[PDB]
């Protein structure tokens, strides 16, 4: 087979028609404002997330902003982020949708208190479904993290950070990277030893992921330095099993850390597998207990032309 041509559309925003309000994050990054976006005579005001390079003189940074640009243009799923526009401002800046709730990682343990067995398996499916997207259009996330995952309403969550994403090119199986910084604890081992990334790499990390809000936002391997991290996995070891997973739940995150990428579920089969369980979530979880803005938009319902 081969590549199709990708007519994503990339919009250009002016300085005036945004209006930053807060500061939600500070970091070398840059600064990431709430804010909302006003498309001059459209009627419409649209709530977004804004964030702007800390430094202006920084040729890398600016480089690598519009590679994330790129990718969040060329993607359209209800569970992968949207992005709504870039700035050429002396520090550029690029336009998302705001996600009220920030990250589910931090959500999860702000919440550890009261949160469904029902909660947890549909955010499974979610991200199994953006993931299941983002191979469909060739893409290797290299990132997926609970950290990575942002939360619109507490029933419906989005995949970010594209900064380390990559378009698998036409007749390649392997990214091959070339080097760099890393997060180690939800990285394949193939891709630890060989710096070797594929969809069925990004299925490794989901299952670390799922193991992150089955612990309610425990740290992986905590303790443990990255360094013998590799030798580890070598010997067989893995992340115990949390203490509300079912048998049926452990089974499948374990499945996805197998050493040989192809006998590893893939991110379709998953899908089913939690949807199946969410259809009776307390046979598979046991959880103590657990039973002006007139002219708003979402940018949900904000389609571009
Ligand atoms: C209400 O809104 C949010 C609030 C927060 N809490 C921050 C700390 C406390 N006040 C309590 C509330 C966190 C997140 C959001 N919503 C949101 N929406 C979209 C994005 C996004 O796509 O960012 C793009 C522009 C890069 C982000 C976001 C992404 N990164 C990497 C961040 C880093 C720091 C802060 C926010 C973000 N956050």
């Amino acid at each position: 087979s081969g590549e199709a041509p990708n007519q994503a559309l990339l919009r250009i925003l002016k300085e005036t028609e945004f209006k930053k309000i807060k500061v939600l994050g500070s970091g070398a990054f840059g600064t990431v404002y709430k804010g909302l976006w006003i498309p001059e005579g459209e009627k419409v005001k649209i709530p977004v997330a804004i964030k702007e390079l800390r430094e202006a003189t920084s040729p890398k940074a600016n480089k690598e902003i519009l590679d994330e640009a790129y990718v969040m243009a060329s993607v359209d799923n209800p569970h992968v982020c949207r992005l709504l526009g870039i700035c050429l401002t002396s520090t550029v800046q690029l336009i998302m949708q705001l996600m009220p709730f920030g990250s589910l990682l931090d959500y999860v343990r702000e919440h550890k208190d009261n949160i469904g067995s029902q909660y947890l398996l549909n955010w499974c499916v979610q991200i199994a479904k953006g993931m299941n997207y983002l191979e469909d259009r060739r893409l290797v996330h290299r990132d997926l993290a609970a950290r990575n995952v942002l939360v619109k309403t507490p029933q419906h969550v989005k995949i970010t950070d594209f900064g380390l994403a990559k378009l698998l090119g036409a007749a390649a199986a392997e990214y091959h990277a070339e080097g760099g910084k890393v997060p180690i604890k939800w990285m394949a081992l193939e891709s630890i030893l060989h710096r070797i990334y594929t969809h069925q790499s990004d299925v490794w990390s989901y299952g670390v992921t799922v193991w992150e809000l089955m612990t309610f936002g425990s740290k992986p391997y905590d303790g443990i330095p990255a360094s013998e991290i590799s030798s580890i996995l070598e010997k067989g070891e893995r992340l115990p099993q949390p203490p509300i997973c079912t048998i049926d739940v452990y089974m499948i995150m374990v499945k996805c850390w197998m050493i040989d990428a192809d006998s590893r579920p893939k991110f379709r089969e998953l899908i089913i597998e939690f949807s199946k369980m969410a259809r009776d979530p307390q046979r598979y979880l046991v959880i103590q207990g657990d039973e002006d803005m007139d002219d708003v938009v979402d940018a949900d319902e904000y389609l571009i032309p």
